[PDB]
C-alpha cells in the first residue's frame, strides 16, 4: 500500500544505509539545484479544462518509433546494484512489464547485454569514453543488443562535488562495480560521430540553454532532455522544468523535448507536458521503490503513476497526452 | 462567543472523529490546490475608498432573480449528517433565516424534498448520472420542490486522490446515506440536455480556464462558479481566485461570475467582490458551524460573516457590493 | 541604552499590562495589513550615492509653515494615559524639545488645551463628530490653542475589528478618559466643512487610492497622510508605503504626502522620503518609549531616530532631505 | 579538509571571541542588506552551456596590468591581527603563493611596507584622511612600496552603526592598532585628487547607483567594486550583485567592474561572472580561513575556491572567464 511517491523515499529511507541513500539523494555544492527542481515544479499550476469527452483516456505516446504505455522513461541512474542485489534486472522486467522504456546505463551494475534481454524494448545512456573508437564499441554493443535510442549525456564533462559523498568518504562496495567494462569531455564533434555511427535516434541529455536546442536539432538529434542532472552537476544550474517551454518553442517540433528532475507525482507528469513536455524521466523515485522491495517494488510504482497520470489528465479534460499539452499553466507561490 | 471563521474550524476539530475532519478538511494529492486557495486570497490587498455616503450600507444583492442578504450562498458540501445528526436541515435552516441561498446537493444525507420544504428559495447541485433520462429526473425533482437554480458540478468527471481518506481508510458510516437514491463524466451535451429540460437558471461549478467560461455562456449557462472545488479535485490546478478577474472581462456581463475556494472572513467576501465575483460560496467553515453547535452554530457562522462584510465594506467605502466590484486591488507578499 | 527601536517594543512588553499592549499592538482581522505594513518596508532597498559634499548635512524639513527637525511627526494615538501618567503630556514635551510635530488626539486623555500649553507648534487630529457644528468646535478649539494643522482621519467610519480587543474584553480603565469631551463617517462635504472653518491647513489622514489622493488636492487639502491606519481599520487594506509612490506622482506637487505604517528606524525613513514622502509619522515606537520611561523614554527615541535619519541620510549620499527625495529605490526579497 | 567555505566558518566561530566574531559577521542596523547579499546571490541561477572545448580550462584574468590566477581578490578587511597572530602577513603569504593580488588596507594592523615586501603585486585600499596631502602621503607610500592600484572606498563617510558592536561594547584590543598611523568624507574632488597624484589605477569601490558607474568612468577610474561594504555601511543598501549587470552594460568597457557581498563559492564566483563582472572580491570567508589555521588556512581557502571555479566554469561549458561572462542566468525563487 503506497498511495504517493513519497511513501516510497520513506520506505527506501528505512532500508539503505546512509551512505548509500546520500549518493542516492544528493545533489552538488550545496544542493540548490536539487531544490531548486522541487521549487519549480511546485510553482506551476494548471489551467484545467471541463466538460471534454473522456469516454478513451489514454496515457499513451509514440516516442522512437515505439508505443509507451506512459508519457514517462525510467532515466539512467548509475549502478543500482547498490540498492538492490537484483539492480538494473529487476528495474528492467518491472519497466517492461508496465510499458515503460528503461534507460541502460553506461556504468550499469549488470551488463548492458543481460539488461537488454529482459527485453522491453530498452535505450541506452552513453557517457563519452577515453578513446572515439571505445565510445562507438558501447554504441555498437547497445545498438546489437536491441537498444532502441542513445541517450548520449551531455553535461558531464566530469563528475559534480557531491558534498555527501565526500562527506561520507563514499566507494562503490567491491560487490559492484562497472559491468560494461572490463572517460573524457564530450563535444559536438562526438556527437556527430555518434550519429555517423548508428541509425538510431541520438538524444542529447542535460541540455538548459536554448541554443543548445536548438543547435541539437541541426546536429541532428531525434530528441534531447532537458535536464539539470538532478541538481548534481552544476550547483546552481537552471531546472530543466524553467527552461522547456522556451525551448519547446523554439525548436519547434524538431525533436522530441523531454524533461527531468523532481517528478514525484502523475500530476508533476501533467504539468511537465502542459508545459511541452513529449514526456519525462524518472529517476530517484524509481531507486526508491527498488531499494523498498525490489521489481515488486518498482512495479507498484509504475502503477501508482500510471494511475496519478491517468487521474491527473482526466481531471484537466485530456483524453490524450496531445491534449496535456495543450494545457495552460499559471506560476503561483508556494 | 465566535470572533472568527477559525475560532469555528478549532471548535469542529475538538468534536469530530479524526477521520471525518480528515474528510472536511482535505484535499486531493499533495494538497497543494487546498492550500493555494488560501495563499491566492491573503496575496490580495485592497485599496480602499474613503469619505463616500455610508448612511445606508447595504450587503444584499439580487441574483438568479432573488434577493440575497450577502453576496455569499452555501456551497454544496455532501453528507452532511457526517458533521452534525440534523445535517443539512440544520445548515438549510440557518441559512434560511439568514437570508442566504442554500445548495443542496445531489449526494445529500436527507433528501432534497425534506430539505426544499425548510423554504428560503434553495438551489440545487448536480452530479451526472449513469443516464441522460435519471439526471434529469434529479433536476426535474429539484424543480419540482422549489429549487430555484441548478448548480451544475463540471469538475468531477470521477473523484479525486484524498490520500487522507485513503490512508484513514475512510468510508460513509452505515447511518450516513445517499438519501436522493434508493455517476459518468459529465460534457457540453449534459449541459446542453439540462438546460433544454429546465426553466431554472444552470450554473457550472468548477470552470477554471477563460475559454471554458466563455463557453459557458454561449451554452447559456447563467452563471459559473470558478473553482477548483476546494482543492479536492486536480492537485495543481490554479485556485478559482487567480482566473477570477480574467473569467470576469472575458464573460463581460454575459452570465453571472461566482468564486469558492478559502473564504473564511468577510474580508476575503470584499476581495472576492473586488476582482468582480458577484458572489462566493463557502464550505467548510459552515460544516465546521454545524459539527460545533448544529443549526445555532450555523447561524451564528453566517451573523458572523454578515457582520464582517459589513464591516469591511463599509471600511473600504462602499455602500453597495456594486460599489466593492468596482474597488481596485493590489497583489502583496506573505 | 537603547541601540534600536526595537529595544523599546520589549522594553515596554515588560512594563504594559498583556491587554494595554495588545490595545497598542494590534490590528483588525487577521492583523494581515498590520504584518504588511512592515513586510512592505523590508522589501524597499536603496540605492545610494557616494562621494556628494556632506560638511552640512540637515535632517530639517519645512511643512505647513513650521521648520520641523526631521521629517518625521508623532502620529495621533488616542488616550496616552494608558501607557504612562503623564500621558500626552509627556509626549508633546520630548516632540517639542526634539524639534519633532506632535499631534493631538480628538480621543487625548488630557485636553486639547493643556497639550498645546506645552508648546512645540502642536497638529490636531480630528473625527467627526454627531454634528457639523460640534465637529467645528473641536477644530476651533484646537486652532485657539495654537494648533498649526488639523488632521482629519478619513478612514474611520468607525472602528475596525481589534480581535485581541474583543478577546480581551479590553475596556478603558476608569482612570483614562476622553479629556476633551464632557462619532459619525466623514465625507467629502465634511472636509469642505472643515476647510471653510479654519484657515490652518487641512491633511487628509487614510488617504490609499490615488484617485483619493488627486480628490484631496481638488477639495482643498495641505497634505494628506497615506496611511491604512496602523493595519488597525480594513484587514487586507494595502500597505501606504506600496500606494505612495504612484500618489505621489498623481498630486504632482499639490499637497504635502505623508506616509506611515511600521516605521521602525531611520532607514525606513530614509526608504519613505526616497518614495516621495514629504515626512512620516511614527506611532507604536514613541508609545513604546513613553511606556518604557515616560518623557525622558520618548526624547530617548527621538534622538535615536534623529541620529539613524542623519547616518541613513549621509550614507546615501543626502545632504538634504530633498536629496534623499530625489534619490532610487528597488524591490528586494526577504 | 574543508569541502565548502561553509566549513570554515563553523571552524572560525569555535576559535574566536564572541565580540570578534560579530565584528567580523555582523553588518549594520537590522542586518538587511548583509543578509540581501546572500538572497540576491541565492536566487540567481545559471543557464549553463554544453559539448564545449575544455581542454585546456582556464581560471586566469588580466587585470589593471597583472595576470592573476582567478577572477579574484582578497577584499580589504580592516585590522586582521584580530583574526590571528599574523594577520595580514599571512593572509597575504597565501594570497601571493595562490596568484590572488591581496588588498592592504589604510586600517591593516601590520604596516603596508611589510605586507608589501611579502610579494604577490598587492592592492591597497585608501580611506580619505584628514587632509589631502595626508592622504596623498599614504597613497605615494603604497605605489613606492609596490601596489599596483588604489582601491579608493567611497561608502564610508563615516562608519555605520554596528549594533552587534555597541551591544558588545566593542573596542580594538591593545594589542591592535592601525600600524600606517604613528578621516573625512570623500566627494568626486579627492577622486581627481588622487588621480591626479598616482599612476595606478585608481578602483573606487562601493559604488551601487548606475550613474556613480558612469561617474567614475569619466572621473577616470580603472575600475569600480559594485558593493555594500559587506552590508556595514548603508543598512537598506541594494546588495551589488543586483546592480551589477546594469552598471555593467552602462560603463560598456569603459572600466573594469569588480562585485563582492555574500560571494561564498566558485559556483558564486560564476554568478557574478555571468553577471558581467570582470573579477570578485571576498572578504569574511578569507578572514574565517586566517582564524581557523593561519596562513596554511588561507591557502586551503583559496585552493578550495580554485577548485569550485574550474569546476562550475567547466560544468557551465566555460573554457575561460570571458565566456562564462557570456553565461545567461534566470532568477528563480528560494
Ligand atoms: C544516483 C543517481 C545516479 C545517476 N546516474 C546517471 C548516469 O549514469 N547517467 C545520466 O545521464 N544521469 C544519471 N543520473 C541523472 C538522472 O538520469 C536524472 O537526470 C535525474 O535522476 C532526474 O532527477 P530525479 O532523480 O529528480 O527524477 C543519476 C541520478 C542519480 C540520482
Ligand atoms: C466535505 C466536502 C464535500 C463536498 N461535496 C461537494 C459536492 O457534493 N458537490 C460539489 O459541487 N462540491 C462539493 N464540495 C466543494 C464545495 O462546494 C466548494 O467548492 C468548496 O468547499 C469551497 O472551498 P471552501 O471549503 O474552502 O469554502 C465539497 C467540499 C467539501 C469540503
Ligand atoms: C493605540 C493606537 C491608537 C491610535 N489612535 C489613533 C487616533 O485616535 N486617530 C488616528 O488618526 N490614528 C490613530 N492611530 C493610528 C496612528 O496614527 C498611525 O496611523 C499608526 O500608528 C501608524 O503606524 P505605526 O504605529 O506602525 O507607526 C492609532 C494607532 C495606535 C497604535
Ligand atoms: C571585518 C571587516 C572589515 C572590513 N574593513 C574594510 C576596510 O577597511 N575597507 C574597505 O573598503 N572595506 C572593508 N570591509 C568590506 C570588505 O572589503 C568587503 O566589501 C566585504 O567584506 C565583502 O563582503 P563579504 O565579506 O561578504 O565577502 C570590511 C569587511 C569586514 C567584514
Ligand atoms: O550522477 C551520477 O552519479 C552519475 O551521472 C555519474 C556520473 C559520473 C560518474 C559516475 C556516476
Ligand atoms: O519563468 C517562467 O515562467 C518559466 O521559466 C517557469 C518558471 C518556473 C516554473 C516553470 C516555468
Ligand atoms: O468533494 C467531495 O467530497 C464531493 O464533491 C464528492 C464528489 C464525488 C463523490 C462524493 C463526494
Ligand atoms: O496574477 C494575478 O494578478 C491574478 O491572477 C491573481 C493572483 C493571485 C491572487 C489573485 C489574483
Ligand atoms: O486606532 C485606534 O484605536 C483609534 O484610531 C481609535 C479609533 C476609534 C475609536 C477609538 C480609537
Ligand atoms: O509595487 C511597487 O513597486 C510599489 O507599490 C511598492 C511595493 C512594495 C514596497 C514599496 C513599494
Ligand atoms: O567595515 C569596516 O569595519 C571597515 O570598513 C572600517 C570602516 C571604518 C573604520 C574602521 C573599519
Ligand atoms: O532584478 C534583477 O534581475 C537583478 O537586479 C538581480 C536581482 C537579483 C539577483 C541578481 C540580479
Amino acid at each position: 500500500t503506497y498511495v504517493s511517491l513519497a511513501d516510497l523515499e520513506r520506505a527506501a529511507r528505512d532500508v539503505l544505509p546512509g551512505e548509500i541513500f546520500d549518493f542516492l539523494a544528493g545533489g552538488s555544492g550545496t544542493e540548490a539545484s536539487l531544490v531548486a527542481n522541487r521549487t519549480a515544479l511546485e510553482r506551476v499550476f494548471v489551467i484545467p479544462r471541463m466538460l471534454r469527452d473522456l469516454t478513451d483516456v489514454t496515457t499513451e505516446i509514440d516516442i522512437f518509433g515505439r508505443r509507451a504505455a506512459l508519457p514517462m522513461a525510467v532515466a539512467p541512474v548509475a549502478y543500482q546494484r547498490l540498492f538492490h542485489p537484483e539492480g538494473e534486472l529487476a528495474v528492467a522486467r518491472a519497466a517492461r512489464d508496465a510499458g515503460v522504456p528503461y534507460t541502460i546505463c553506461t556504468l550499469s551494475s549488470v551488463s548492458l547485454e543481460e539488461i537488454a534481454a529482459v527485453g522491453g524494448r530498452p535505450w541506452f545512456q552513453l557517457y563519452w569514453l577515453r578513446d572515439e573508437k571505445r565510445s562507438l564499441d558501447l554504441v555498437r554493443r547497445a545498438e546489437d543488443a536491441g537498444c532502441e535510442a542513445i541517450v548520449f549525456t551531455v553535461d558531464v564533462p566530469w563528475m559534480g562535488r557531491r558534498l555527501r559523498d565526500m562527506r561520507n568518504g563514499f566507494a562503490l562496495p567491491e560487490w559492484v562495480t562497472a559491468a560494461n567494462f572490463d572517460f573524457a569531455p564530450a563535444t559536438w564533434e562526438s556527437v556527430e560521430a555518434v550519429r555517423a555511427h548508428t541509425d538510431l535516434p541520438v538524444v542529447l541529455k542535460g541540455i538548459l540553454a536554448v541554443e543548445d536546442a536548438r543547435r541539437a536539432v541541426d546536429a541532428g538529434a531525434g530528441g534531447i532532455v532537458v535536464s539539470n542532472h538532478g541538481g548534481r552537476q552544476l550547483d546552481g544550474a537552471v531546472p530543466g522544468i524553467e527552461m522547456l517551454g522556451e525551448i519547446v518553442a523554439a525548436v519547434s517540433g524538431g525533436c522530441e523535448v523531454l524533461v527531468d528532475g523532481g517528478i514525484r507525482s502523475g500530476g508533476d507528469v501533467l504539468k511537465a507536458t502542459a508545459l511541452g513536455a513529449s514526456a519525462v524521466l524518472v529517476g530517484r523515485p524509481v531507486m526508491w521503490a527498488l531499494a523498498a522491495a525490489g521489481q515488486d517494488g518498482v512495479r507498484q510504482l509504475l502503477e501508482l503513476l500510471a494511475e496519478e497520470v491517468r487521474d491527473a489528465m482526466g481531471l484537466a479534460g485530456c483524453e490524450s497526452v496531445g491534449a496535456a499539452r495543450r494545457l495552460n499553466t499559471k506560476l503561483g507561490v508556494v
